[PDB]
């Protein structure tokens, strides 16, 4: 009776002292922004409570090689582009395959890309980017790379860290104030810094190769998002991302869809309002990827059902 007044007090007091977000019950409905850029699937959308990656926030994404990190963030960077904004690419792995980016969806025309000399004209770079209040999203591509002037000049170990911890101070208040999201993706260096100063972690990683009648046409996708102060974190999405096409948009909506009791199953087949989606994943699939409208009309409705 008594206890619920002053535990509301407690929370707001700290919410108040150290921002939105600080303090969450795990059950709460997360605090929905105007704008957010969405992921590419919607099951990861509502993992991340927001529908989407946030705004003026730093992310950090890491897995493994071969894990779809990369893939996830060119999808944050292709949504970002479609309702007109500006992305860019900052580049020291020097792996990215443009193709793939477009047939992904990246107007790669478009695409700033910068391949830096070193750890802090990297993020120098970066930053000047962001305090430009152009861009609606930059990504750092990665942070194992981001070498140090000293050490590739020759000359004072763990400045790594100290190259970042400097650095993300600074970028910190820079893409608040312009609204611009920075993605830092990482491989399994300065992540203990990006650990705390991000707003969204996600954990990335592929679990089993998706097999066609006889090869294998991409794999299954999982990524935990490990921290999340725009709404309850450690909520986890699987998706699919397919050789050469990326996350299908498609097949994740059948998923939650399911999930979501919109699309039922007679056996095999999946049902939506009592029309037939198709036999199996795949058709069902494709029918969504053929019929535009339907695949709307049901992403519409998660939403709906949801946030």
């Amino acid at each position: 009776p008594d206890r619920e007044k002053a535990l509301e007090l407690a929370v707001a007091q700290i919410e108040k002292s150290y921002g939105k977000g600080s303090v969450m019950r795990l059950g709460d409905e997360a605090r929905q922004p105007i704008s957010v850029i969405p992921t590419g699937s919607i099951a990861l959308d509502v993992a991340l409570g927001i529908g989407g990656l946030p705004r003026g926030r730093v992310i950090e994404i890491y897995g493994p090689e071969s894990s779809g990190k990369t893939t996830v963030a060119l999808h944050a960077v292709a949504n970002a582009q479609a309702a007109g904004g500006v992305a860019a690419f900052i580049d020291a792995e020097h792996a990215l395959d443009p193709d793939y980016a477009k047939k992904l969806g990246v107007d790669t025309d478009s695409l700033l890309v910068s391949q830096p000399d070193t750890g802090e004209q990297a993020l120098e770079i970066a930053d000047m980017l962001i305090r430009s209040g152009a861009l609606d999203i930059v990504v750092i591509d990665s942070v194992a790379a981001l070498v140090p002037r000293a050490e590739l000049e020759g000359e004072h170990v763990g400045l790594q860290a100290r190259l970042m911890s400097q650095a993300l101070r600074k970028m910190t208040g820079a893409l608040n104030n312009s609204g611009t999201t920075a993605i830092f993706i990482n491989q399994l260096t300065g992540g203990k810094a990006l650990k705390f100063y991000a707003s969204v972690r996600m954990d990335v990683r592929r679990v089993e190769t998706l097999k066609d009648g006889t090869n294998a046409v991409g794999n299954r996708t999982r990524v935990k998002v490990v921290k999340n102060k725009c709404s309850p974190p450690f909520k986890q999405a699987e998706f699919d991302i397919l050789y050469g096409k990326g996350i299908s948009r498609e097949g994740s909506l059948i998923d939650m869809g399911v999930d979501q009791g919109l699309i039922r199953k007679s056996g095999a087949w999946f049902t939506y309002e009592g029309e037939q989606l198709g036999q199996g994943k795949e058709n069902a699939r494709n029918f969504l990827v053929e019929n535009a409208d339907v695949a709307d009309e049901i992403e519409k409705k998660i939403k709906e059902k949801l946030g």
